[PDB]
């Protein structure tokens, strides 16, 4: 942050001479001097260049063309406008947040002006930063406290060992000095919730529209366990979603509760929809309570909004129909439904306080923002007990938190505040919609097959596309209107291979081959398997990372139409088995795999397996208790009808749970076991595309074995 | 790491000219050149300077005086020794780990020599570093993988926001690029336990002498909950120690178990002793099973070795008498009992594998070592199930681990191997024993009172001082011989105020006043209260931080003997209440507080409130379940006899739990309640010395209120 | 105040090389480096030279010949003595007011040492100066309060008149900026006897051994008439 802009040139000498005198004075205090051209040149030095903090221009030349466009971006940006004798303000410059510093063109006083710019720049740094981060930067420059924790103390022990100097010289001197514990008085403690840590909870909850926002220092997987251990007594009843995360499964195995699994909608491509509106009724919830032994009235509800693919729900209807005093929204993929008008009334934080209910959300931080890993938040919207919920937070957070991550957790909330932060949300949407239009443009004009985006036929609007009932792009049979939404920054590329009715085609390329082809240039697919490609268009994906994805997609069509070899296209796959992948081309591998999907019938065995629910014998908490005693055995996959599993089956593809730890596969759940046996055959002929199921252990013959409980 | 040493000067020209040519060639690749003097000069450039990697000296001048002393400090240190025609090795140079690189004195070939030194230095970096850290540094320089987590992606989003540029330029470009997740193929995943993470777990266990070890990324407070949820089913029995940490109490509140509390020993100064050998017998443990309702055979035992003060136990006797198949050693304060001959047979890792049993340890990393915060380990010594213990580790660790801390967790283990790591533990012991002798030397020679070290009368030896039964320095009534040891690096300063029999004295200065004076200059006190002080002398405490404590202690005697004012000595305490601390001196405050301790009788009420354990009605797990329902109330401190508390009482001083959440104060635990009422009167007359009890809420009248359960 | 003294030469290289690295680091923050000779050379750099604030010497060479003579002159001079491995204090060094800052002989860490010396020097300036003077010096470097008396406002009106530029360039920029009235909140007022002016009356009366000391701004000739108008009734008698 040391860029000073000097716009325009009056041509006279009594105004350009102080500019040259100030040019030699600002460089003595480490400041870069730039000279833009016209008015459009200065506008390009703010959005693209974020390290600017000084604009020098004539006040009697552009008093209305510059004080309006700059205020729409950065409001606290200092403006070093130079006025004259006959200078005044304007009536249209009253409702604009600006910082204008007036000066003269006196000779010899250039040294005093340089001291005022440095003092004004320090005021801009001490304003846009939160008080918790301000105390961390000041402690590094000013701090002589000895006998503190940890033992490195800014890197003292690293300067004594030869191997330790390599780890200290990589990051930097200011990196280790900012890693301190709660042994500081002027910074407070995280567990005590006082001092700088007290104002941080009120600053994040005010920007993100909340009442009590904490800072989890162990990722989102840990924040979900704190919510479940507050409104779920022993032997109670919770309403957890079927498409739950791996951490959500362990929550049911650590608390003696009776969960009720829902039945979300799904199609044939593997993209799971959402929970229908009929499941939120009072006649549907009360029906499953009597059918499930040892279950009372549900007091907590876990709703995955959005899912792993990015599908927003309708919170305006759930907060009125669902009669649960503790409704949870797993917002681990939408930490931005507030800074845009096309996201109002779509999350739990949007709106007001529900009478008699509370909203708990675990918004991620190191997922689609800009902060260090293992960072999350706990949003509280309601009137709850502070002394009771505080005891549950200390059961998952250490007494010595890492301030390097805590400072970055609140920074993500400060980088989004103001118009300068709102441009990152709207900018990511404009770059996502532009990428959606480039696919349809390069599809009809091309000569052959091309990728397709799972989007409606009309994408001219800039909002969330609802999933209506008279459309064919979503493919969800019997879907509720005004319930399922679409995330514009979640582009799902549908590879050719299937029709629009749900059946199979003749010519197509699976998404597994494209997933490994993008890794050669440096593109990792978030979700792949059947015929889908999920990507993330967050604030980190700029205009360079967005355009590089389309170029790699056009190279796959060129290498496939010309019929190239595997060695001269996929060098990583060739190193796995050079003998088998010798005389094989890109067309022979793409056609052989496509015939195996039609032969084994994947869409039918997948739509019927994840739809039905296996018979749940005991609670998931009781399944983990029997494993600790040692009554577990390893049986084959073909010998498990009527047994109780111990681990959760997470088959890839797609990536959703199949059998919960504690269920039994009887005669009703027959297609459930058929889906596991189908993947063991299709993923054994060609190397590289082996079967990936979290729970099945590979032996020395090919048959996978699972861990069940002894009878 | 770019320091090249050129020792000695032959005086001839055919040997010094290649040195001058090499001086201009090494500077082109960024390398510092130093010219040491005699043999003692080069020895000081290794212990003090750690960024050295090149030693150039004549082979036919010091072939035995240098190859032996350098080998005792570093093994893989390159030695660029220049040999001659009549040069040979020595018989005493066969059992020494050295890296000698021979060269010649040829002119013009100085450029080829510089390329050999650069490659040798690169081989030194790729050898002393673990493969997990080496792969992380190479991924930063060589790594262009896009569309990966987290969202910052090396600091891309920070370059677009004006406030984000200040947070990115603080750490460094190489800091954000190393913060990657499991979206990398050539680095593997932490939960998968494969690739670089698989070899890292086998490397850490080999350094710390173990079979298998994990890497907890949430401090020691989280690692204790992973082991506790592995050998303690719902409704079992555990043997947890009374002197437990805040995280250890939450372990009993999250699992339906029946714990059995021990009775550790203690003196009058507040130093926590240890558990006697009689509690580890078979007739003692089985006696408390029948007396405790709903309790079976104990299947797990938790031992805090060492305690918060620093007193080791005897693992050679516990692993044979204590008949527990799962014995735990909370090693949160001794992560060094391995690389020293005076620490053999004192921890769980020292020795062999105990048949039919298993040892668990949670060695802290960000406590007395050199790494980032929130880092711990789980050492397992025995034969346990790999498929079962892995599920318990994922219930407390997120799916996206922060590799910036994981790389530092293994780095702390890599800094211990070799002679360069052994000098860090022994170096802190020599600096600790030297500081212990400086106190006794300045005690008799001084004129007046002086501080005392809780140590035996004979400290000439260099080992752990055993707590015998014929001594008066420890002050433990009926202590077991060859069971309690003293930690040399844990120097416990005793302030004059009590006698050797356990009574009081007329002239005395509390330790709370000295703790406030040390914070003024910049010294953080670890533990303080009655008449004791605790400090941490780890590997990070060099000779500068050690000598800075003695100077602050001598300044306190000068300011107290001359009778100075509080404003001219304690500026922080004066700002709390300038009106009350106006005409008060340093001698008036030190005498008024000492009379309050004798009047209220602190040593007698504290010693009798910790021995008598309150009546435990229900398990600690059932106490937290009743709080979530809402049956809690806030009553006064004087009205609570016969009630069940909800939280844990942690009074300061000292720092041990008083009443566990779920116990009841009846007629047997009468001195227990008297200890809480005594601190409310002594900590309410003088500002700054308020009562600090974790669990008591301060009202508007002075009487503290606690949270209990409804009847 | 920017004189750093480096006494004695051990003759070795692991101790003189950090001195050479520190010589180039202290000059970047405007600090003069002097190389005294023997023990009598350092004693002449304190009584004669008053702009000294840093003394660097070996702790294991003169631990009793320097910690006693310097304490008799300046009892608050920051000492930058460098200790070794086998270094300790002395029983005769307990009743002496000193400020010893210990360091080491490590390469590459010369930049961190320069930041500690500048921070320690700032602590010495904030200690030897009274709080009333501290508020005046801080207001010049940090203070943009306009529309306040006097009318010159740090010399603003002198930059407009040709004759006024000769009177402003004679004293200095910091001279006119330190001439402010009672139009500042964080400095109080002399007539109100509050804030920095209240602590100034207790700081002067304590050093000069008094109970209530004021500050007359019109010489002694005026202060004599202030006392005369307090204990002299109309038609009384004075001596
Ligand atoms: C990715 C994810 C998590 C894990 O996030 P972390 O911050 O790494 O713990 C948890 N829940 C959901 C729904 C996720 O998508
Ligand atoms: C300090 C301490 C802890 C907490 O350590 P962290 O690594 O910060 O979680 C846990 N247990 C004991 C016995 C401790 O002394
Ligand atoms: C010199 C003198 C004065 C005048 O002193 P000023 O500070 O200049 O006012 C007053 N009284 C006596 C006795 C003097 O000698």
């Amino acid at each position: 942050m040391n860029v000073i802009a000097i716009l325009n040139h009056m041509g006279v000498y009594f105004k350009e001479e102080p500019i040259r005198e100030l040019h030699r004075a600002l460089e003595r205090l480490n400041f870069q001097i730039v000279y833009p051209n016209d008015r459009d040149d200065l506008l390009k030095l703010i959005e693209n260049n974020a390290r600017l903090c000084g604009v020098i221009f004539d006040w009697d030349k552009y008093n209305l063309e510059l004080c309006e466009e700059i205020s729409k971006m950065n409001e606290n940006l200092p403006l070093y406008a130079f006025a004259n004798t006959y200078s005044t303000l304007d009536v249209s410059l009253n409702d604009l947040r600006l910082q204008i510093s007036f000066f003269e063109y006196a000779l010899g006083a250039a040294e005093d002006i340089a001291n005022k710019i440095k003092q004004t720049t320090d005021e801009y740094i001490n304003t846009i930063l939160p008080p918790l981060t301000k105390a961390l930067f000041k402690y590094v420059r000013e701090g002589k406290y000895t006998f503190c924790t940890p033992g490195h103390m800014g890197g003292t022990a690293f300067q004594k060992s030869p191997v330790g100097s390599l780890f200290y010289d990589f990051f930097g001197p200011n990196t280790m000095k900012s890693d301190i514990s709660i042994s500081v008085s002027e910074l407070g403690s995280l567990l005590d919730h006082s001092g700088p840590h007290k104002e941080a909870e009120q600053y994040i909850a005010r920007v993100f529209n909340a009442d009590r926002s904490y800072m989890v220092t162990n990722g989102t997987s840990t924040a979900n366990k704190i919510v479940g251990m507050y409104s779920a007594p022993a032997g109670s009843t919770i309403l957890i979603d079927r498409n739950c995360h791996k951490s959500l499964t362990h929550l049911m195995m650590m608390s003696d509760v009776t969960p009720i699994y829902f039945r979300p909608t799904r199609n044939a491509y593997g993209i799971l929809g959402g929970i229908p509106q009929s499941e939120f009724q009072h006649a549907t919830i009360a029906k499953r309570v009597k059918e499930t032994p040892n279950a009372t009235w549900p007091v907590h509800a876990v709703i995955t909004n959005s899912t792993y693919d990015g599908l927003l729900y309708n919170t305006d209807f759930i907060k009125k129909t669902l009669d649960v005093k503790s409704i949870h929204f797993d917002s681990a993929w939408v930490p931005y439904t507030n800074f845009s008008p096309i996201y109002e009334g779509k999350c739990g934080m949007s709106g007001g306080r529900v009478e008699g209910k509370v909203i708990y959300e675990t918004q991620s931080t190191h997922k689609l923002l800009a902060a260090f890993s293992q960072a999350s938040m706990i949003h509280v919207k309601g009137d709850v007990n502070e002394e009771t919920f505080n005891e549950a937070y200390m059961m998952h957070t250490t007494t010595s938190p890492h301030y390097g991550i805590v400072a970055s957790t609140e920074t993500a909330a400060a980088m989004m505040k103001g118009n300068a932060g709102k441009r990152l949300i709207n900018g990511s949407i404009e770059r996502a919609i532009k990428f959606r239009k480039e696919i349809k443009r390069l599809r009809t004009e091309s000569d052959g097959w091309f990728f397709d985006v799972w989007q409606p036929d009309h994408i001219d609007t800039t909002e969330c596309w609802p999933l209506r009932s008279d459309s064919t792009w979503h493919g969800f049979k019997n879907i509720d209107n005004e319930h399922m939404y679409l995330d514009p920054i979640k582009v799902t590329l549908l590879t050719p291979g299937m029709e629009k009715d749900g059946t199979m085609s003749d010519f197509g390329i699976p998404a597994s081959i494209v997933a490994k082809y993008l890794d050669e240039h440096g593109i990792v697919v978030e979700k792949t398997g059947p015929y889908n490609l999920l990507f993330l268009f967050s604030i980190g994906i700029d205009k360079t990372k967005a355009l590089s994805l389309l170029r790699a997609l056009t190279d796959f069509k060129r290498a496939f139409d010309l019929n190239l070899r595997v060695k001269n296209m996929l060098p990583s796959l060739y190193r796995e088995d050079p003998e088998f992948y010798e005389n094989m081309r890109i067309q022979e591998l793409a056609q052989n795999i496509h015939k195996l999907i039609v032969h084994h019938n994947l869409p039918d065995l997948m739509y019927r397996a994840f739809e039905v629910l296996p018979t749940m014998v005991m609670t998931p908490y009781a399944a983990f208790q029997k494993e600790l005693h040692g009554m577990t055995e390893e049986v084959y996959l073909d010998e498990m009808v009527g047994r109780i599993n111990a681990n959760m089956i997470l088959p890839y593809p797609p990536g959703v749970p199949l059998v919960m730890p504690g269920e039994m596969i009887t005669e009703e759940s027959r297609p459930v076991l058929e889906f596991l046996q189908m993947l063991c055959e299709i993923g054994a002929h060609y190397p590289g595309f082996e079967t990936d199921i979290h729970g099945a252990y590979r032996q020395a013959d090919g048959r996978y074995t699972v861990k069940v409980l002894k009878e």
